[PDB]
């Protein structure tokens, strides 16, 4: 390996010690009887101190030949000194230069000169090089690491359902049609169908973290067509409240995790991430479409509240309750899916829920409805053949214990975490109407 | 919920407490002084004993009325006794019958009657319920969960590329054709081109685990058409083999973690799951032709070896040092990637490996040729045209490390670690030539 250390691996104990560092030159000084060379890794940048009567001239004139991006690899002595803005320089004994970068660079690593959202999406590899942009890719990483480790801390078996498949949906919109040889097939859009299934199979407690795709109909802030899922559903729970306290104690882990792991990248991206209070609030639909009614906003009681409704009310948790993530619950059953169960005392809203970060749905789920023959009406009232889900329906005639769940998009998560402006931002090669590349 | 504790989870510290079981019924004796009920949950089965004396009248006369898989939980008492063949008992207080199954069962739970693969891949809810299936998936969500840990404790990001992609096309045929909108698009057959374009972005230490998606040719024991791929990439390397140390680390410590905390489902499946012993035995192709030749078997230079040929050397390699597990390497270039390194100074060989488990490959990698130019006539010398990867070929320009990897099978280190006869069995919803469906 070319290194040893990473720049934030270097400590004091290391005072003396011979090391290697290596990653791309961020900047070369040649200040006549002495010269500096800084080079940029993951994690930072660290100096290489060059005195004209320390080091072998050789070395002393490759330095100002070095040009920025080069990927350069150093052999020296660690030196902390007050002199050393970081704290340590490293007194080289040998610089390798492994690969030289082409000139005009794709983007301004330095980021003085802006690009555009576009252009750095078709430089992902540039645009990583950017401490902010680095940033929120190692969260990412974080976040994914915090949900998992949650899910096996409480019993969660990780299961993998498939994206390939030929069955119904409830929706039959935004689907990506393909060939499987000689049948036709789509692209999964949510493992739904699947872990439902698996609730009559024992695991009892499952997880999935993977892609989703839908072809949606035109671009959003909020949208991708390509997606990362963490679904999961769990069956012997008495109500969707068991669902909803999982959920948010799972997402509070998430974000505790950030901030405990990632203060310096959070510092990059000057941002206060807050810490989590738990129990979210839950605001039930009946009170959401007043709170909205009263903001000038209409929504009919029956229909879904839409974007820009979720805007304004999250607007006003914030204001009213310091809330940045909330529940909207106690939906009107005819505004959710077959598959959730409906209070048995009050058919007309049932048992699902959606979480709210800064005004952006991050989650939905609810309490399925687990007995076969009430399912099978719920897909009748819908408008649906039963027949069509016949695959699924016949997991629930041996056995089949209550169960619920929720889908929590990765990329939702992420953005509404960091309060981001476009979702483009939290996935490296991002899929929308237009862009098929990367 | 309705239940506090998994049949695993009552020990002695909770003799005399009360607590909820649950799951599904799997025996009932129906006696004149005492009813006794067992019930199964995903760790085994739990003895519920109600002596007409002890119990309330109307829990006495509900059991004799449970069937074989219902769906039921217990609240009553924990009571260890020798006369409990599992140790201890449940006396009940209170039953709830949550849901009843219908007969006949689409499978067989018990296991007295078997079924075919087929017909256990149809009900892959009922599949589940016998322990030795159980068994195998509990491992699977263990070696993803061991895998993920090793990547992170070596510092290792974690990173997430398109399934959908424009072409990238490093290949003809085996690719599932799919429209993206107006556009002609694929399914992802490795993230290959787009963990090498990571290694221009700093990132250096990256993995992926996602699923791969091949229009396999042929049907067999070994292939499905989707499946999951551990991928790695890794800068600043100095040749393969510090690409194939991390390798067989990273599945020993899989191998290992199975071995720790899986002993009782590896005993269920009557296995003996050996200790990994590094570093696995490193084989060149010219060296495997030899033994392969001494053998009998001739396979001319600069062509694959085949599957009777990996079968062979695998035998070979656990008869002559004991070793499951090994690697093929020093590959014909002609056999491997336009983006793999040749060794320099002898051309006709590249610096590609194959790991090898109990004669399978299960994994593939090697070092990369990151130097611009190079990897453009190479590009050539496979056929293909370097105007297709131009958004690949823009990230070896602007300073790009060396950097290796490799794309370990998820379901072929599962299928072969466990030493199964078909990979379907590792993989809740295969995908072949003739299945779609479920
Ligand atoms: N196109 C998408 N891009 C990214 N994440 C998505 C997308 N569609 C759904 N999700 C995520 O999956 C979760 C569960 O999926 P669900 O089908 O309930 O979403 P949805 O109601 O269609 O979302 P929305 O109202 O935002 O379109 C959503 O809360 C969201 O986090
Ligand atoms: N159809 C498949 N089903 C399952 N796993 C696969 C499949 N194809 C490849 N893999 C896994 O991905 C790894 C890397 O893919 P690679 O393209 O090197 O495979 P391959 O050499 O074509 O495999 P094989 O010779 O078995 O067909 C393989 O080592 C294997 O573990
Ligand atoms: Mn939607
Ligand atoms: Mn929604
Ligand atoms: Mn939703
Ligand atoms: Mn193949
Ligand atoms: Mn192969
Ligand atoms: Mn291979």
């Amino acid at each position: 390996m070319y290194r040893t250390h990473y720049s934030s691996e270097i400590t004091e104990e290391l005072n003396g010690q011979k090391v290697k560092v290596a990653g791309w030159v961020w900047e070369v000084k040649d200040l006549g009887g002495i010269k500096f060379l800084w080079i940029r890794d993951r994690d930072g940048i660290v100096q290489i101190t060059a005195p004209k009567k320390k080091v072998d001239p050789e070395l002393f004139k490759l330095i100002p030949k070095l040009r920025s991006e080069d990927v350069v690899a150093v052999e020296g002595v660690v030196n902390f000194t007050p002199k050393a803005k970081l704290g340590f320089e490293i007194l080289p004994e040998k610089i390798v230069v492994l690969n030289r970068a082409e000139t005009p660079l794709p983007l301004d690593p330095t980021g003085k000169v802006k690009a555009e959202l576009d252009t750095r999406l078709n430089n992902r590899f540039m645009d990583l090089r950017r401490p902010e942009v680095m940033a929120i890719f190692k969260i990412r990483s974080s976040v994914f690491k915090a949900v998992r480790d949650f899910f096996h801390e409480n019993g969660f078996i990780e299961i993998h359902t498939p994206k390939i498949i030929a069955t119904a949906t409830e929706g039959g919109t935004e689907l990506f049609p393909m060939k499987y040889f000689e049948e036709d097939a789509f692209l999964a859009e949510s493992p739904q169908l699947y872990k439902e299934i698996m609730m009559a199979s024992g695991l009892d407690r499952v997880y999935e973290i993977a892609p989703i795709f839908r072809a949606e109909e035109h671009n959003t802030t909020r949208h991708l067509n390509e997606a990362w899922s963490i679904d999961s559903e769990m069956a012997f729970i008495e109500d969707e409240e068991e669902v909803m306290s999982f959920l948010e104690r799972l997402v509070a882990h998430a974000i505790n995790y950030v901030r405990e792991h990632n203060a310096k990248e959070l510092d990059i991206l000057n941002f206060e991430l807050e810490e989590p209070k738990l129990p979210f609030p839950r605001v039930s639909y009946d009170k959401a479409l007043e709170i909205l009614g009263d903001l000038g906003k209409e929504i009919p009681w029956g229909e879904d509240i839409d974007t820009e409704g979720e805007r304004l009310l999250g607007k006003y948790m914030m204001e009213n309750e310091n809330a940045p993530l909330y529940f909207l619950y106690q939906y009107p059953s005819e505004a959710k899916p077959f598959y959730i169960m409906k209070y048995d005392n009050k058919p007309e809203i049932c048992r699902a829920f959606d979480l709210e970060y800064r005004g952006v749905e991050i989650s939905s789920g609810g309490q399925r409805e687990h007995r076969h023959d009430i399912l099978v009406e719920q897909i009748k009232e819908k408008g649906l053949n039963p027949e069509s889900f016949e695959f699924y329906l016949k997991a629930f005639r041996y056995g089949m214990p209550p169960h619920g769940g929720f889908g929590l998009g990765a990329e939702r998560l992420i953005k509404q975490m960091l309060d981001l402006p476009n979702i483009r931002e939290v996935i490296l090669f991002p899929r929308d109407r237009r862009r098929l590349t990367p």
